[PDB]
């Protein structure tokens, strides 16, 4: 008769195609990409004949075969595709085969194919919306937001987004390359640890712990291969296959390296590191470039040149070429985007009418127009139009869009920015006609986490009562709160101001809307972004 029924022996059942050192601090030691995972299985037979041939089945499919010389045996084979497999050991002879009971084995891969969908209920004031408008609805998630802000990937209202950009991937480089990071306590040192033994101008992960080692919902097992933000983003992609998750390179304190990109050698190394990155972390759908203003005026007062415009265009073209190269290897479609200054002065330093041909979307940073960084000239930080008391205001959302359109940039490429936070001053005085914006400030307003900035969440729950005055500027389309006693003034976006931006986008046929700091919203902002763009309310 057929052989006896074998019993799979105790042993580890978790494997990975892409290995990650959960204790590594340096990016070069953090991950190793393999062409396939090395799986091992053993078995024992206590009743019946061991047969003549032994086979390993994965969901009924043979993955290994060998002579069945003993009552006990071991098999070593490779699995090139990730996922959860029902593994069985089958012993066969001339009379037939006898398969053991199934034992689940997990072959992990950076696409999340081994993880169950991360489908979380909407929190706070977030309401379900369907992405059926055809317009962009994005937001940025911050890597370090999982600490103090305690805002994790499982808290993202992912169903109400079409695009999700990550909390900034840094570019390696120490003194003279990332000096701007030195302004942030221990931030420069953190990058130096991540880039240990890694070449300057190659990308890395700023905080390896938050990105892949910190236990988070869905990836909490002590031995899970991918944890942290990346692990959850992988499970998120499984739940929202259509969601575009993009790694954002740069930001205010990580843009210094771009200014050196004029050197083709460095630029090629960079592009090369980006390709390898995407090849390693399969859940990402492309790359977003957040070069904090080509031409200077960024965090570093010693960087910036008239050549940055040319460098920017070349970079975008070269990245797009690299992505086309990758698409031919994977068959997948990748997106190339960039967050840019909404200021005409900075916009005119780049030929976007040319760069747009290599980009899918342009995230216009129509916010931070005003803030505690200037205690003399106050104004709406993210308004649509200029205020009535100053119709000549340069820094407005409309002026940014017009500047781009004037260059020849297609309207559908422009994604208007919205703020899920407010910027404010304190001790504001010397204002006339009951318009605080006409006076001056003595300093920054008390912030939620840092001075001068407050989460929209806190504005709505604490600054919408008491002595706080509330006023919606219908002209510029922007709200603001003011406390006469202490002279505290805060400028931000609200449900209505967002509505105005959404209608504006639809009328001018722009690309959509995106927001900064998804963790700072209580849901009012993203709901408005969705509603104003025409997305239908979900179940």
């Amino acid at each position: 008769a057929a052989p006896g029924k074998p019993t799979i022996a105790w042993g580890n059942t978790k494997f990975a195609i892409v290995e990650v050192d959960q204790a590594a601090t340096a990016y070069n030691n953090l991950v190793k990409v393999k062409n396939a995972a090395d799986v091992s299985v053993s078995w024992n037979l206590w009743n019946g004949d061991a047969g003549t041939t032994a086979k390993i089945l994965l969901n009924g499919k043979e993955a290994w075969s060998g002579p069945s010389t003993g009552s006990s045996g071991t098999a070593n084979f490779k699995v090139n595709k990730g996922g959860r497999y029902q593994m069985q050991v089958a012993l066969c002879n001339a009379d037939g085969c006898t398969a053991s009971d199934a034992t689940e084995i997990v072959v992990a891969d950076t696409d999340g194919s081994h993880l169950p969908p991360l489908k979380e209920s909407l929190l706070e004031k977030n309401k379900p919306y369907k992405q059926n408008s055809g317009k962009v609805v994005g937001s940025y998630f911050v890597e370090a937001g999982v600490y103090g802000r305690n805002f994790t990937v499982d808290k993202i209202p992912a169903q109400n987004l079409t695009h999700l950009l990550y909390g900034f991937i840094p570019i390696c480089g120490g003194n003279g390359i990332n000096d701007s990071l030195k302004e942030i306590e221990g931030s420069f040192q953190a990058l130096q640890r991540s880039c240990q033994g890694r070449e300057d101008f190659k990308i890395s992960i700023h905080d390896p712990f938050a990105a892949l080692q910190k236990a988070q919902k869905g990836v909490t097992a002590w031995d899970d291969p991918y944890k942290g933000n990346f692990g959850q983003l992988m499970a998120l992609k499984q739940a929202h296959p259509d969601l575009k998750i993009l790694p954002s390179i740069g930001g205010w304190t990580l843009s210094d390296p771009f200014f050196f990109m004029g050197d083709k050698v460095k630029r090629d190394r960079f592009v090369g590191s980006v390709k390898e990155f995407l090849q390693t972390w399969k859940f990402f759908d492309g790359v977003d470039i957040d070069w904090e203003f080509p031409g200077g005026k960024g965090a570093n007062p010693n960087l910036g040149s008239p050549q940055d415009g040319e460098t920017y265009v070349l970079l975008m073209k070269e990245l797009r070429a690299m992505l086309d190269q990758l698409s031919a290897e994977t068959g997948r479609k990748y997106e190339l985007t960039s967050a840019i200054s909404a200021g005409k002065d900075k916009i005119d330093k780049v030929a976007y009418n040319v760069a747009q041909n290599s980009m899918d979307h342009i995230f216009l940073m129509s916010y931070d127009f005003y803030g505690a960084f200037d205690l003399k000239n106050l104004g709406h930080q993210t308004a649509l139009n200029a205020p009535a008391w100053k119709p000549d205001t340069a820094y407005t959302t409309v002026n940014g869009v017009n500047a781009l359109l004037a260059q020849g940039v297609k309207p559908g490429k422009i994604v208007v920015g919205t703020a899920m936070y407010g910027r404010g001053w304190t001790g504001v005085n010397g204002y006339q006609n009951n318009i605080p914006f006409t006076g001056t400030a003595t300093g920054p307003v008390k912030g939620t986490w840092e001075n001068g900035i407050v989460d929209y969440r806190q504005i709505a729950s604490q600054f919408m009562s008491g002595e706080w005055q509330y006023t919606y500027d219908a002209t510029a389309e922007a709200p603001y709160v003011f406390k006469p006693s202490t002279g505290d003034l805060i400028t931000f976006d609200d449900a209505r101001s967002v509505q105005a931006k959404g209608k504006y986008v639809l009328d001018k046929q722009l690309g959509g809307l995106f927001s900064w700091e998804i963790d700072a919203d209580n849901g009012d902002i993203l709901n408005s972004m969705n509603a104003s763009l025409g997305n239908s309310a979900g179940v």
